[PDB]
DNA sequence: CGCTAATGGGTT
DNA sequence: AACCCATTAGCG
């Protein structure tokens, strides 16, 4: 039942680090290019796990609206 | 299970 | 390139 292909680790984010996640997310729903990149080195993350969490955090969201 | 990080497969 | 968002899957 394995996958064939090798997933990445799942990260497990710090309160300080989702703290700001959400902070970021509450004023913008998007982010330029340079402000994903600047929140992924103020918080030690990578670029990929930023973008990849306001996707998924989007995601959530459009749930709640529906609501 | 529930939440949600990562990935598939297609769209913008 | 990044997004959309259904899906796959890790873990408390």
């Amino acid at each position: 039942v394995r996958a064939k292909k090798p997933r990445k680790a799942r990260t497990a984010f710090s309160d300080h680090q989702l703290n700001q996640l959400e902070r970021s997310f509450e004023r913008q729903k998007y982010l330029s290019v340079q402000d994903r990149m600047d929140l992924a080195a103020a918080l030690n993350l990578t670029d990929t796990q930023v973008k990849t969490w306001y996707q998924n955090r989007r995601t959530k969201w459009k749930r709640q609206t529906a609501v």
